[PDB]
């Protein structure tokens, strides 16, 4: 597997990677429901350097899944982390190593500080595999998202680059 | 059947469905009669939240219908449905889904507190219909809408995120 | 039927310029006149969304375009609106001024919940005339030298129809 | 006499606003509806220059506004316009109507070299009707429910005048 | 009674902007005093709604009468009064309600006039329907109004009623 | 059986052209102008003005012969100068008379003007008869009116009334 | 002698605007026609610069505002231009015209380098003819029905005089 | 109390940005990093109808301002938003936070019917985070080295009200 | 040869000739030194008659020199004449037919009264062609221009309209 | 005598000045004749160096005069120097001590390298004066000039900035 | 002494400053010679982040100098450091409290990890100073700057966030 | 080997150039990750001569590597150069030649005075290529950027045209 900037191409494939009427998306904190209105946010945050986008493909260039770093401060040097695997290609084992890409991408080339996640609270499995790639939680934040029809609770879980390096 | 966020190419389909039924549409609250106003008010509001419309288009892949919430306030959590299906796929009992899958995305996913709708008395299968799905009666409109030369009166039918969900 | 009204698009707009070209007329856009094409396309574009004046192209069965139907000088305090329909000579004479003046007058009595409708036609043309009083005009005015067309000062009548009549 | 007619400046434009306070009707300015006097100040300044519409004040030797005569919907190749009268509720009966009218024939027909002079009076007032009559105009149309005046629909009388009359 | 109507103009958005709730400007939310002057030059020919100040012989504003959500096809509109607390409880509603009425039908040419009444309100909707309004609707939960979502009674005249 | 149409922004190279080959310095509105981007930023500047209307000749084949243009127009005197310019490709065949004529028909029966006057070289009396065979009458003999030409040349200036044409 | 001739200021334009109005026709500044005086000030500021027309007043030795001096449609290329004088009417008569008209042609042949400067003269008017015709003026032509003034068409003689003549 | 919460304005942004000079940040508008007053001012005039943010000066009797109180991170699907609460040093201890965070969560709760609002306080500020607690707010996360304040990476806590408990 | 007003088109002409040939460039007075700032420059003065330029172009419409007109007096009736062959099409002698053309059309249709220019002493080749156009010198300017860092004498030169038309 | 940098309040003794002298005015190359124009072109190159003017001012301030420096070019540091010393203090010998002190501050200050001017022919009192001042003869300009009426050649003299020191 | 971000007011301050203290100046890398142009170029870079300056004034709200941080790089954390004092204000003993002004804004607030100064090597008392306020020499650079007409050595001296914090 | 300037259609060469070295790309001073907005800013700086980059191409015309001038300073006559070469061509020696001809570009073309470089302390075999080649070590930047996860040392190399030329 093989990560690569986001392209103007790829776009269609973040579309279709999450559909409508099931997750309220955000592109660069503006809300967006349709590819042209994705497209119009795209060109409009080319430039801007808040979020970052990769995307991820295997051998054959199969798009698999997208890491987001969003919520980036560079006086802080803290970002939020979302992992999006492709449902096809989901349960063969690239969370972990998207996972380790992307913190090794935060930690190595953007000399970030600190690296948080939010997870759902009823999805025990990634936390606990968040946890093995040395997440740590540090907080439970209560009915943050409105999510499926009801207030969720997520646990917020952090990384540092010094664990990481060392 | 499939609902899917509206598209720059979808402007067409609904162009010729508004012809179909003779109507003063408007678009976010301004009049429009050509295509070239609708897509110039397309791409004025491409980001105005007030206002969201979904495409239905069947198995076929065919465009059918159109799904639209509007006046959507976020503080007071309200929104006008409306729905509008082919004279050719009406009968095949679409709407009554359709419905609930406009409710379904208005409490679950943008946490809206009420949804009403008008609809002309003289057409009570609609009425029943809407009953059918949880709306009840709020109020009887005297000639609100001036429709094919005679001030008509409208029944207004809400339903409530808590029934819904409930 | 075998004719269909549809709202007037950029498109459409060189068809009207061509029209204005076979009748000698001094034209006007939303009460500023203009000659050229590109004067057309420009004032087309800063009215798009006026609604002072609604246009709508006549196309036959064979989506072959013949007329024009405007509604200008609308009036949403007092309800009023002139009428104006403009035939070309290849379709002239087919039986169409009738079913084209019917759907103008529905469209404003049923859609646009209109009150009057009134035209100027000139009193040299009594055929048109007779078919506007046909069609359920009756004259209100015998304007004289109203306008100057085609070299003399022309006398028109005011012609008025109004919803009531109409619907009921 | 005495009186004296002054082209419109941005000063009177509260005079203008103060009249149609008293006026119950939809007030215009260059066909562009206005309520409040912020809408009238911008639309003067927006049509500082057009001449679609003139307007001139009228003043005493005292230099107290009495009216206004407005030549509106002005047409420089039908060489048609629109006549108005306006007098304050002050100044009015005192006989100044007719002068006016005058002075407002005598500038369209001798700088502006029109051709002809139409206005609206109601139905409802004859004694206008009759003080434009003695002054030249004559009747050409009964339009009939033109305007939604104070909750109903009143008809009223087109008239005209020309320039060969008013300066033979 | 004798008081008098008058075009909203911009020397009186202050008043406005000091007569808590979330106000709209031709359906643009405002909190401060710059944002409303703002939309009020970005909507000053805007007709999609039109707002009167009353004020009595001396000009001293009392209230302010907002005709929002005007369709000219349908012909219809949604009425609100507003009077200020110094003025109120002295008699003037009747006639500020009437008034705005007889410009709404007999200048506007309007057909229908719509409000909503707070359902814990009675007293404004014994008034209004003094005035001439019927009940058409109850809307329950319309609005979420001090902590609270209320219904409301929507009450219409029609131009018919009035001017006959 | 020529053609009259409004000048359109695609046919101002064509009057550049006619400029190349007529030495003259040219306005737009009363401005001066030598590139043609300055005649095209003048032409979108211009183009609601009505002191000014310019009409390009076709033949059948679609082929510009020509343009007609009326300056200096005022409606409260209702007067207007002429200006006609051929190509010299279609000059000598005969479409000056037919142009001028159809200059006239428009100007008396459409706009509804009074005067039509324009002015014409001395040293070009053919010029002068053309314009007097269509119904012009000499007004004046301006003496050294423009510079033309390295020279201060007198000009005829010659007018029609509407009453006549129409009558 | 005694007579200054000075270049206009922004505040001079309210003597134009009333001069004007005593001798009443269509007024124009730099081509564009105007009546008001906001609009008047408006054309000033915008013209502020254009060296097409150079306008000059006249003053007394107390400073009394005497008439103006307009030298319009300026070409240099061709170097002509078109003369215009307008003295008060409280100072006709007195022979004040002869010198500005000299001092005007002085200017536009000794300081501007112009070549020809010409002007239009009503010809129901001899008088005026006749001194310019004194002041080294010729007819060159005689435009029939040019203007309209008054209610009538009237004929101009157009006069012209050049620089060699007035230098030599 | 006699203490007023306005709506931000043009001339309050000066005081603001005295108030952030006085605390040393590394200061945010609408997330857009500013220094200056030049920059504030011009993203002010950006973000005038931006609802992602809203923020509240507070004033005394005097009519002087004292605090911020500011609304970001608004979500109004999810109903969220952080609460962040500045007092003036010369003003600070007085007992005004109390009232102020209860003002601003009946406006949060009541108003803009939201569903929960949050705020960061250091670690190292325990009066903070004990008034906060007695406010209503509740802890609910521990940020590691979240921020960095003063040299150093200091962790904070993430504490939370309901709006729910607030009307209850 | 043609000699045609300057357009947009021909401004990367006149730069790389102005970098070619060591000029110090000026737009209307106004200095600049790239592209950009030239592109800027001449839609500010495109409007403006105090200075006339026209490109040289062959029948292939090759650019092959510049005339400028600076400097322009409309009272005076005077005007600085500058001549700028480029290297790949000179010693063809177009040197001579340029400056005719340029005189041609400065007392023939513009009717100007006087051109002037300013030519190297150390050139005097150039002056030689001048005086064969007709210019006669008028002026020997001292120290007058800085050039190839030396300050260096300019013989001024003119020719008056009644000589050319005469 | 003393030379003050010209300001505002100035302006009107500037205009002045120039209603005495029937000449064709001009600020920074463009035609004015009234004072607003004036007024309004000041305000337009305030921040100009193109031309640098000083008033000139007697021991109890009174406005004597006024010295001009155009056509200032930084590359070959050169300007032209006018002189105007109001009618009533003409005669009186000022003239000389003004040229000396503008020669002093431009060769000083400025740092120029060559002050060149214009003066008519048929004037032979100013090109006494200059010559005494230390300018020399470099050009005999035909026609040059149109003034009152005939068009008048000009001798153009200069002063190097060697001479004035040396 | 205080620190203020610089403001449009203080353009005209740091002109002239910049005037009396020679320097070809860039603002934003960008050249620049004029009040006029000075002053657009504020107001194009005034949301830029890549250069941040500071106004130094006193408490009688006189201003005695300024100071940037240029070459801001938020990956790598460095800055080049720079500061320009009044003459009037030299001597004072100002520098060496600006100076740890800058540095404790540098690596209190900014998060930054080094900062570095280039300073001309034939003005010891600066070298010196900043030797004493912590900075230490990394480079010896050759002929880098062209000062008073000749190539000067300069030297490249910096410093860390962990020195000066700890 | 020829030295060509860059072209857009070389762009994306420069684009797949990067994916050898994992680190964060800069376009003018600005960062770019992806083509899109890489393309965007080449459209953007198409005309900045600040720096100038030059692709490399055999006799076939097959791209090798690219040659950049960046932070080219025309006042100090300063520059800091690069040179990327692709995997597939790198071990031919063509190192040496292409630094000579880009040098001899500098010293002999752009008249530049001097030539620096950032070499990676941890590359030695590139010291001594760049000893070899003329430049001498005048700086080791201590933690000057952040490399592979670690704050890295720089040696700065620099060359002069008075060595170079001699």
């Amino acid at each position: 597997l093989t990560l690569r900037a986001l392209e103007r191409g790829d776009l269609r494939f973040i579309h279709n990677l999450n559909k409508e009427l099931a997750r309220y998306e955000y592109w660069f904190e503006e809300p967006y429901e349709s590819f042209d209105e994705l497209e119009e946010l795209y060109n409009k945050h080319i430039h801007d350097n808040a979020e970052r986008r990769f995307v991820v493909e295997d051998a054959q260039k199969n798009l698999i899944g997208l890491v987001e770093l969003i919520e980036i401060n560079y006086i802080h040097r803290s970002a939020e982390f979302q992992i999006i695997i492709a449902p096809e290609h989901q349960g063969k084992g690239f969370a972990r190593t998207l996972i380790n890409r992307a913190l090794d991408y935060s930690f190595t080339i953007l000399n970030l500080h600190k690296i948080y996640l939010h997870v759902a609270v009823e999805n025990p499995k990634a936390v606990h595999l968040y946890e093995e790639c040395g997440f740590v939680e540090e907080g439970h934040l209560v009915e943050e998202f409105f999510i499926n029809g009801r207030y969720q609770d997520v646990k917020r879980m952090y990384i540092l680059q010094s664990k990481y390096l060392n």
